Parts: structure tokens; sequence; C-alpha cells
């Protein structure tokens, strides 16, 4: 059985909490494996792996377990535990009801039925969240590769909302595929060329998950296709202010997208900077666009 290593310590498929499968009940559903919200009383989201998988299949489903099952942090998902022994095979997770960041943002939408369904706080109390679990991992040297809306997820659709970054999948991919498949849009220029990986990774991606929330869940770099992407980003373009955003949250993007790595800001300083953002009434009493 594989090992892991995270914050020094090494943890095996032993480590792993094991819940018996007959406390385990699916309630209903919500690429490669179904979500469904289940119970063991505890509510949970339940990753299920399929029973007709490769070998591979098998390793990676552990390795996830494994990782998120390491993490700490209020604003990573929990890990309730796994039930490896029965198939198929399941993974136990903090249930987030409000579910991914990405839909999140395009279906609450400020519109004319809801007028008032998101303001400027809202957005900036996300991205303090997602910053403070980039924060954490930063500063255990774990590098996520994959910052990005589709993959924080929500505790719930209202006010009291919590953002958790909830998919480790291409850092499991690394730690042991494709070039269509890779997330070119969000990643720095020495990322895609010498696939080179630090911290300041991160910060890029996060500043690209930045104008993913302030343009309210847009696809990056609006009619341009990956390779045009490449080219745009290793030229030195950027990408133009989403509608509405208040210059100070502006220029914490143009920041993080530093052509050298060694001029983007640690996310201690991203914190700083966006909780500056939230205190200033003239960014936070800017209206969102009504779609």
């Amino acid at each position: 059985n594989p090992n892991y290593c995270f914050a020094g310590k090494t943890s095996s498929i032993s480590d792993l909490k094991e819940v018996p499968r007959k406390n385990i009940t699916l309630i209903r559903g919500l690429a490669f494996g179904e979500v469904y919200e289940g119970q063991v009383p505890l509510q949970v989201a339940v990753k299920t792996l399929p029973e007709v998988c490769s070998e591979q299949d098998e390793l990676d489903f552990l390795m996830e377990a494994l990782i998120i099952s390491k993490f700490n942090h209020q604003n990573i998902v929990r890990c309730i535990g796994v039930s490896l022994q029965s198939l198929p095979r399941f993974i136990l997770m903090e249930l987030m009801a409000g579910g991914d960041l990405k839909s999140f943002l395009r279906e609450t939408r400020p519109r004319p039925s809801q007028p008032s369904s998101l303001a400027m706080l809202d957005l900036l109390h996300v991205a303090r969240d997602i910053a403070c679990g980039c924060q954490y991992l930063e500063e255990n040297h774990f590098i996520h590769r994959d910052i990005a809306a589709r993959n924080c997820l929500l505790t719930c659709p209202g006010p009291g909302r919590v953002a958790k970054i909830g998919d480790f999948g291409m850092a499991r991919d690394i730690y042991r595929g494709g070039c269509a498949m890779l997330p070119v849009k969000w990643m720095p220029p020495e990322a895609f060329m010498e696939g080179i990986f630090t911290s300041k990774t991160d910060t890029w991606s996060f500043g690209v998950l930045l104008w993913e929330i302030f343009s309210l869940g847009y696809m990056p770099y609006p009619s341009k296709s990956n390779q045009e992407v490449l080219e745009f980003v290793t030229s030195g373009g950027r990408m133009d202010p989403p509608k509405n955003c208040p210059g100070p949250v502006y220029r914490i993007m143009t920041q993080c997208w530093q052509h050298q790595p060694e001029d983007r800001p640690n996310f201690a300083i991203i914190l700083e900077r966006i909780e500056y953002c939230t205190q200033d009434p003239d960014v936070i009493n800017t209206a969102l666009p009504i779609e």
C-alpha cells in the first residue's frame, strides 16, 4: 500500500478512518465517479469509485482520500472517513450544500427578479475564505496546482455561506491526464513552459479565481482558446477588469499576475489586501451589474 507525506508526517491506508458500510445510507445523487448526499445522524457527501476501473484509478482514489484526510483547516473540506472495504468504494466528505462556486456565481447573479441576490461584500468574503485556505496550504508547502472556481465549494446558498477548497485531483495526479485537459487558463508562464511549480504558482491561479469571482462566474479570457491564452499571457497580455470591478480589487489580480514569481505576493499579503478592500466603503458600496 502506497504512503503519503504531508507536513513531514507519513500516513498509510491503515490510517484512514474506516466507516462500516452498514452505517452509511445514500439519499440522493448530486468525470470519474458519482457524488451522493448520504447519512452516517451525520449528513455527508459520498464520493464513489466505479467498480469498473483500472488499477491506477484505485490508487488515485486511495491517494485522494489520504491527502484530504491529512488537512486540518476550516477553509478546506473535511473528510469524515472512508468505506474502502466494500464495493463500490466510498470517500465520505463534509456536505457542501451550496455546491461549487462557479455554478453558484452563475446561478445567483443579480437579476431583475433577484436584484439583491449578491453584493460586493459577498464576493470579498468568498475571496477571503479561499485565500485563507491557500495560505494554510502555502505555509504547509502544499502546492495545489488547480486553484479555480470549479474546485471551490460553499457550505450553503445563503448569507452564512463559507467557501472552501474542495478538489485536489491535480495535486493527486502529480504526487502519483493530457495537454488538452491542462488548466492552462489558470497557469503562470513558468508552469506551462518549464513545468516549474512553487507556492507562487497558486498565487497566479488565485488571481484568475478572483477574476472568476468578480465577473460572477465567467470563463477566463473570454473568446480565447487555451493556446491563444498561452501566447497572450507569455507576451505580457492580461485580462481586463470584470464589469464594475473596483480598482483596488483589480489591482490585487494584476499583482497576482506578475510575470516573475518573486514579484507576486504570498498569501499573507493577499489576505491583507482583501481585508483592506472589505474595509473600504467605496469598494463595498459598488453595485454589481444586473444580468
